[PDB]
């Protein structure tokens, strides 16, 4: 059973801007997704201080980067707090509406796309390099879900039947045909060292078989 939803008009507009603006510094997508993972890990860590049972779904707090050349995907996995169905459909979009309006105002005033994370909508920088994004996520209070969008104004949510995750989020970037440099180990290593060197959780870059 697959549900299809329309993005808010403002978020659809943000996604088209990211897809259509000429902007060569695409590598910042990875900084933004790792930053989101670090924030989700911070959240479950803080909650566990007053309720240790919140880590019954997994004690390890980490980020994995998994390239796959056969599938042309780059996957960012974290064992953070995860997202509920309400997060995926309503809550994040509500917050993202005001962040988007501020980001667009900043751009017309001379800011550039690399400052997107200051406005809370850094996730959508994934569309700098991905033609489709799939998000698998599991929050302690809800079921495991799969969110998906190729932009175009809509996204889907379904209950995920795949491998159970325990807790956290997997962002699967289906890369554009001309963005396969982000599957190469040396390139990912370079980007992590440049933009994510002080993240306070272990980042493991998997290597391809
Ligand atoms: N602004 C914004 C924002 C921040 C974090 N995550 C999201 N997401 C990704 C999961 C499903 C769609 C919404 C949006």
């Amino acid at each position: 059973e697959v549900e299809t939803f329309a993005f808010q008009a403002e978020i659809a507009q943000l996604m088209s801007l990211i897809i259509n603006t000429f902007y060569s510094n695409k590598e910042i997508f990875l900084r933004e997704l790792i930053s989101n993972s670090s924030d989700a890990l911070d959240k479950i860590r803080y909650e566990s201080l007053t309720d240790p049972s919140k880590l019954d779904s997994g004690k390890e707090l980490h980020i994995n980067l998994i390239p796959n050349k056969q599938d042309r995907t780059l996957t960012i996995v974290d064992t953070g707090i995860g997202m509920t169905k309400a997060d995926l459909i309503n809550n994040l979009g509500t917050i993202a509406k005001s962040g988007t309006k501020a980001f667009m105002e900043a751009l017309q005033a001379g800011a550039d796309i690399s400052m997107i994370g200051q406005f809370g909508v850094g996730f959508y920088s994934a569309y700098l390099v991905a033609e489709k994004v799939t998000v698998i996520t599991k929050h302690n209070d809800d079921e495991q879900y799969a969110w998906e969008s190729s932009a175009g104004g809509s996204f889907t949510v379904r209950t995920d039947t795949g491998e159970p995750m325990g807790r956290g989020t997997k962002v699967i970037l289906h890369l554009k045909e001309d963005q396969t440099e982000y599957l190469e180990e040396r390139r990912i290593k370079e980007i992590v060292k440049k933009h994510s060197q002080f993240i306070g959780y272990p980042i493991t870059l998997f290597v391809e078989k």
